[PDB]
């Protein structure tokens, strides 16, 4: 279980629990990525800031 975060090759090795993933995306604009990391679950989106939260490797 691993995910490469905002754009370079940047991945790493998620640890167990964590084996959930993010990439948090601005509502403001369309969805305009700013952070990412190795997660469990998603925590509280805003109104105006959408957290894309998955479970499979890559998908952040």
């Amino acid at each position: 279980l691993k995910c490469n975060q905002l754009i370079p090759p940047f991945w790493k090795t998620c640890p167990k629990g964590k084996n959930l993933c993010y990439k948090m995306t601005m509502r403001a604009a369309p969805m305009v990525p700013v952070k990412r990391g190795c997660i469990d679950v998603c925590p509280k989106s805003s109104l105006l800031i959408k957290y894309m939260c998955c479970n499979t490797d890559k998908c952040n």
